[PDB]
């Protein structure tokens, strides 16, 4: 008559002061966290973007995770982003933690082919980082002189990005608390290379049908077990989950 | 300082007697329930099947949902299934509910092109139903004489299946409590045609990377809101969710 199953139910209302402890980074070491939203049937997009599906809670969560991060890493696909916005209180919180007032943005591109004309370069407090390959880093540095710091992230193939090198290059610059929000190609590479430490996933209570892509894309296939650290909900039936690599 | 967020936690251990009430069908009317499993990053398969990812709880849940159903509807893709197995106690439970001892199997095929040589026809207590189009129903009836009951499920196009007609044809035969377990093409059609009443989804705590398909496939795009009826968990960090159409 016994089963391994237990009913979950809401046991505690969270104040905005208790949220940071549920999502804090470790005290030490580098930590790469992803934060994505998807539908129940695994779809990442509605009309080409993720925004349509966001829950009453998602803005507390998405804004908190940006506030906690040293750097937000984004793929060049989804940039096409502006400078991350921090409000007054967010800046104060960051300072009290000894971080910069606003997190750095880091754009991953294998080819380095970003035009000087982009909002990631224009509407922003801080020169973004461009993470790219050894093969193209010098040319890219020259082309983006003044607009971005360009960093070579290659492993044994100077024509590709090694995602473990990428994470160590950020940590070498004091950016060890890393957040990524997209896109699916980038996330797929972190998952394929087994460098993703934690996935925060908002499960939106919709089905969207078969057209949408998943939150990850690409040829990778892995089977990486994660531990469920927490599940939050709201009155709208969204689940805000946090899973950390076992 | 207040947020819409609430922490979920386990509040009640479920006995196998309490599970049926969490998953019961309505008293009246037809009800189409889906039961699927997917990874955290929205992948439906590991090495081409769903079985590798199943949780300690999934066998209580998958077996219960089969036990409760009048008919299990499956697409011809994933059949390539045998007769659903019911143990002694499952048969007793069904009888006490006034149902057949074993649920019917119903195979959906647009072309009707199933060979007489299949385990769905061979290793089974009960002739399965074949749900197909008006255009091909008579030929199909003759070819499968003795092995299956063939039912025309077309709407205004005699060359296609109308999924609402499909559900009413089952209900007309006393099979109003319907379960589907696959595959993604079929599920995508139920979602696209807005005839899916409830989705029971097991969220497995793995990431699998970008190669896998979603639990639904096909060109459909919808935005159908569902209410979260419950979330169960186990010690392995699986979530067993039940969402019902709002
Ligand atoms: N559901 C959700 O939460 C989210 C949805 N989205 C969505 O992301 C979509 C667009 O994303 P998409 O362009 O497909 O994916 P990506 O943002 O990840 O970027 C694809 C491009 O980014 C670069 N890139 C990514 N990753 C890597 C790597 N490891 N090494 C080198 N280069 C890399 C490549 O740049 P290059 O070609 O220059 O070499 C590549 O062409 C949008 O539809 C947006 O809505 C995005 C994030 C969150
Ligand atoms: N993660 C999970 O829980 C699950 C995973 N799986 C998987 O399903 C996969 C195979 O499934 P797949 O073949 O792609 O999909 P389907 O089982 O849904 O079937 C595709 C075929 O089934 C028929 N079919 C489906 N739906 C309809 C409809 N509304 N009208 C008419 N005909 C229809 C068609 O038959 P025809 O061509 O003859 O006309 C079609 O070619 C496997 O990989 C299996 O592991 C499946 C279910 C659960």
């Amino acid at each position: 008559a016994d089963t391994p199953l237990r009913l979950l139910s809401s046991v505690h209302y969270l104040t905005d002061g208790e949220l940071p402890q549920l999502y804090d980074y470790p005290d030490d070491g580098t930590w790469l966290r992803a934060n994505f939203i998807s539908s129940l049937d695994g779809g990442a997009t509605v009309d080409g973007t993720s925004g349509a599906m966001a829950g009453p809670g998602d803005r507390f969560v998405f804004n908190l995770l940006r506030e906690l991060a040293d750097v937000i890493v984004v793929g060049v696909g989804t940039v096409r982003y502006s400078g991350v916005r921090m409000g007054v209180v967010q800046r104060q919180h960051r300072q009290a933690r000894g971080q910069s007032e606003v997190p750095q943005l880091a754009i991953v591109t294998r080819s380095g082919r970003l035009d000087r004309d982009m909002a990631v370069f224009t509407r922003t407090e801080m020169a973004p980082l461009v993470l790219t390959t050894t093969a193209v880093a010098d040319d890219t540095r020259q082309r983006l002189a003044g607009l971005a710091e360009v960093i070579a992230c290659s492993g044994d193939d100077p024509g590709t990005v090694d995602e473990a090198v990428l994470v160590s290059q950020l940590a070498a610059r004091g950016l060890r608390r890393i957040l990524t929000e997209g896109g699916p190609t980038l996330l797929g590479t972190f998952v394929e290379r087994d460098v993703l430490d934690e996935l925060c996933l908002t499960i939106a209570p919709y089905v969207v049908g078969g057209l949408a892509r998943r939150i990850v894309t690409g040829p990778g296939q892995v089977l990486t077990r994660m531990r469920c650290a927490h599940v939050l909900t709201d009155d709208s039936g969204y689940l805000y989950t946090r899973y950390v690599k076992t």
